[PDB]
C-alpha cells in the first residue's frame, strides 16, 4: 500500500485498458508510472486481492510493481517507469536503425521474463508488443501480465470481441477457451514476428476474423526479412497445432542462447 500524499502527477504516458497513465514521483525522489483506474474499467475487489500476489513477481526483465493506493477512488497502480514506452512502438520508429542482433536481444529480454513467469505457473494472456515497455537502457520487459483477468469490457475479454488478442492467440484458444502456459508461447512466437517485421501488424492484410480462419487451416505467419532461417524456426516452433508439442520458456531461452552464439 502506497500512501498517495507521496506521490505526484507531471506528464501524461498515454490510455490503455484501465485509463490513463501518468509518469511522476514517489516520495521525491523515484520516477514512477501511475495508473490511474477508470471506473467500471475493472473487477477492482478481485484485482485488490490479486495484487497480494503480483507484488511476489519480481525479475529484472518484469516491469516492477512498487504498490497500490487502494484506500480511495480511484484506485492506483504504480510500477517502474520505462522511459522509452511500448515496445511495438519503439520498433516502428527508423531511426533506430537496429541490428538483428539487437533484435533477438529483445527476444531473448522478453523470453526471460516469461521464463520466470512460467516458474510460477502465472500467465501473461496477452503478450504482444504493445503490452511490452522498453526503459532508457534499451532493454525490454514485459508488463501488464496477469491483468486481462480484471477487464471488464466484454469486447476485450470475449474472443470475437473486437479488442480480443486475436492475431496473438493460438487455435485452442479462439475455438475452446484453452488457456494454458502454451497459448503464452503462441503469443511469444508472434511478439517475435512483430520484432523482426519492425512492429508490423502480424496477418497485416487479414482480419481477426480472416485470421482466425488461416491459423485453424495451418497457414503461418511469413519469415519475416531481418529473421535468419534459425530465428524463423525458434518463432515457429511455438506455433505447432499441438499445443503440448510446443517448447517451454525454458526451452525458447536455450534455444535463443544457441542462435546468438552461432550468429
Ligand atoms: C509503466 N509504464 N506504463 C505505460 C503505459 C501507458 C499507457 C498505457 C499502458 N498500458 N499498456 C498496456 C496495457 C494492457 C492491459 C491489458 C489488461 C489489456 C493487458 C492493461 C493495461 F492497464 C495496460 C496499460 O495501462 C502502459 C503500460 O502499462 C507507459 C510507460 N512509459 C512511457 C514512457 C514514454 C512514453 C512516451 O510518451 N514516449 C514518447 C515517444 O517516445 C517513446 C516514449 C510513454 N510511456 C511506463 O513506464
Amino acid at each position: 500500500e502506497i500512501d498517495p500524499k507521496d506521490l505526484t502527477f507531471l506528464k501524461e504516458l498515454g490510455t490503455g485498458q484501465f485509463g490513463v497513465v501518468k509518469y511522476g514521483k514517489w516520495r521525491g525522489q523515484y520516477d514512477v508510472a501511475i495508473k490511474m483506474i477508470k471506473e467500471g474499467s475493472m473487477s477492482e475487489d478481485e484485482f485488490i486481492e490479486e495484487a497480494k500476489v503480483m507484488m511476489n513477481l519480481s525479475h529484472e526483465k518484469l516491469v516492477q510493481l512498487y504498490g497500490v493506493c487502494t484506500k480511495q477512488r480511484p484506485i492506483f497502480i504504480i510500477t517502474e517507469y520505462m522511459a522509452n514506452g511500448c515496445l511495438l512502438n519503439y520498433l516502428r520508429e527508423a531511426r533506430h536503425a537496429f541490428q538483428t542482433q539487437q533484435l533477438l536481444e529483445m527476444c531473448k529480454d522478453v523470453c526471460e521474463a516469461m521464463e520466470y513467469l512460467e516458474s510460477k505457473q502465472f500467465l501473461h494472456r496477452d503478450l504482444a508488443a504493445r503490452n511490452c515497455l522498453v526503459n532508457d537502457q534499451g532493454v525490454v520487459k514485459v508488463s501488464d501480465f496477469g491483468l486481462s483477468r480484471y477487464v471488464l469490457d466484454d469486447e476485450y475479454t470475449s474472443s470475437v470481441g473486437s479488442k480480443f488478442p486475436v492475431r496473438w492467440s493460438p487455435p485452442e484458444v479462439l475455438m475452446y477457451s484453452k488457456f494454458s502456459s502454451k497459448s503464452d508461447i503462441w503469443a511469444f512466437g508472434v511478439l517475435m514476428w512483430e520484432i523482426y517485421s519492425l512492429g508490423k501488424m502480424p496477418y497485416e492484410r487479414f482480419t481477426n476474423s480472416e485470421t482466425a480462419e488461416h491459423i485453424a487451416q495451418g497457414l503461418r505467419l511469413y519469415r519475416p526479412h531481418l529473421a535468419s532461417a534459425a530465428v524463423y524456426t525458434i518463432m515457429y516452433s511455438c506455433w505447432h497445432e499441438k499445443a503440448d508439442e510446443r517448447p517451454t520458456f525454458k526451452i525458447l531461452l536455450s534455444n535463443i542462447l544457441d542462435v546468438m552464439d552461432e550468429e
